[PDB]
């Protein structure tokens, strides 16, 4: 049954006083927004989730549709669903800087933008969280309302990430993830090296869910970890993941030493990883490198540099692969190359 | 430089009276030996070695050429030297018994059997070392001094090893050895399970050696390990091992609860291991299965049950494969097969 939502947004405008009052903890759209601004949201805390009801959200300015900058004290817990958000922002529909702690989470939710989400990772702890259909397209420019658009991402040294969340990215039980790229380097890139956040990466799937990210005739990597002190990357029960890459599916390499790094695939779910010249599983943190396989795998390589010997790469010294009952793995290579080799 | 030996054998009756004398440590054969008789050892303890000086040694009685059978308190330290050894006994050249420590070594042998060595596997500790070179020929017949004749092998309900050794094989460094089966089912099988001795088995290879058993032509098994406590197949450093057998490779699977598994293989090895339906690893320890990688490995399979799903088999619940710096691991294997897989 029914709810009466705290306001509705016809227009940049009413979004915009909806979003900075915090009285507002539901937001409904009653049609579709264009913001020319970004709105911020600073020293302030947020409770609030915004209700697309089938409506778009179209950013077209630089800094995002929703640009979060709040100092240590201030947490923001926002929430989108039902809508199909558009950004021009080199740092995504909804951008995340400083100090604060940043939730962000996306229910049914259409996406199309260069850099579609981004945060700063020296800072804050910034969590990404998917649940029901998600749907992420990395494209070059998209068309909305008549008009066309071209989008930027976020570069650092030739490289571009498609999702730029530090700390966490969870994909909730049950949950259908896509991300499609045409337009940056790296789908998913996780930072957490220096700052009053813990210094920790983590994709986690939860069950019965899937991730598909079939991106080998674009991406140069899938996911790629980049936590100080620890990284993992988890696969919940019965879930399903499809990965495809130009050089690795999971890279774990953090600058840095005294780091873990875990992959773990959980019983009933069925993981495959394609890479074309590097590794399905790149890991190089210092201390450990652990697998645990509970499921069924299926590795394949068609052939820090972009080529590889080795389906599993311990490129840092020392690797460890637990296999439990349901595991079942399988290795695919060309000729000449190995399925696991140590660097 | 040159030394005197304790005594010379130029026929059975001096090799027995040499081999039965506690204050013979040394024995020189001078001509070639057909022992009609096996030379028996009891309640008495004995260090020596004989030199073959390039003769032979035929046994034909159904006991094997020497018979050890000592109580708990005795000790044979019996070494063999540059000689052809052949055996009609099922119960090998050199035949093992009760709850004496007997520890053989072979250095620069050639030996003809079907059953080659054997012991007791419920009672005393019982070791086989291996110098040198050393071939191990596992046939239906040998023909020598102008005549032919048929061997034996040890047989249990349908099965039967050639070499048949409780608690050690141990191949020194520098050695190569080679077993050619073209008699028996299980080129070598360790059992420790009751008795006196430790319940643990060891195939123990040193640094720069090497072991060639391509029998998968005919033999069903490699290596087979029952120790009711431990198990430990281990390759040392620059060594080579090749192993060809129809159903696996290596087998650790203990009728028995509360054992431990290991295959270990050093830095600079160079292993590889050939099944056709079974695995080339098959691990079933009830505590844990361990696989440590230190060099190259390379696994391939063609396609209790003979029959098997993957290279790796933990089919006794939970294995752990570790990767070093050297680390360099390949599987191979037909479609629908997996490389790893539980049961």
């Amino acid at each position: 049954e029914d709810i009466q939502a705290d306001a509705t947004a016809a227009n940049a405008s009413e979004l915009k006083k909806a979003l900075q009052d915090t009285s507002v903890h539901t937001i409904k759209l009653t049609d579709n927004i264009t913001l020319t601004s970004a709105i911020e949201l600073t020293n302030v805390s947020r409770d609030v989730t915004i209700y697309g009801n089938g409506k778009y959200i179209n950013a077209t300015d630089g800094n995002g549709g929703i640009f979060i900058h709040n100092t240590k004290s201030y947490t923001v817990n926002l929430t989108i669903e039902k809508a199909t958000l558009y950004n021009q922002s080199q740092y995504g529909f909804v951008h995340m800087n400083d100090e604060g702690t940043d939730n962000i989470t996306y229910k049914n939710i259409t996406a199309y933008g260069g850099t579609l989400v981004w945060s700063q990772t020296h800072v804050g702890t910034k969590t990404l969280s998917l649940e029901g259909t998600v749907n992420f397209y990395s494209v070059p420019s998209y068309t909305v309302g008549g008009q066309t658009y071209s989008t930027d991402a976020f570069k650092i040294g030739d490289t571009t990430p498609a999702i730029y969340v530090s700390n966490e990215i969870n994909i909730a039980d049950n949950a259908n993830i896509a991300l499609e790229n045409s337009a940056t380097k790296i789908d998913i890139w996780m930072i957490a090296d220096i700052g009053i956040h813990p210094h920790t990466t983590a994709l986690t799937i939860g069950n019965n869910a899937t991730l598909t990210m079939e991106n080998g005739n674009n991406s140069a990597l899938n996911i790629k970890l980049d936590g100080d002190t620890s990284n993992s990357f988890t696969v919940g029960e019965g879930s399903t993941v499809k990965l495809s890459a130009k050089v690795d599916n999971v890279r774990i390499l953090p600058y840095e030493d005294s780091n873990t790094a875990n992959v773990s695939f959980a019983k009933g779910s069925d993981v495959t990883l394609h890479a074309g010249t590097g590794s399905n599983l790149r890991m190089g943190a210092s201390i450990s490198n652990q697998i645990d396989f509970n499921g069924k795998a299926t590795f394949i390589k068609d052939s820090e540099f972009d080529y590889y010997w080795n389906d599993q790469q311990k490129t840092g010294s020392t690797g460890v692969a637990n296999f439990n009952p349901g595991s079942n793995v399988l290795f695919q290579a060309g000729p000449g190359a190995s399925n696991v080799n140590t660097y």
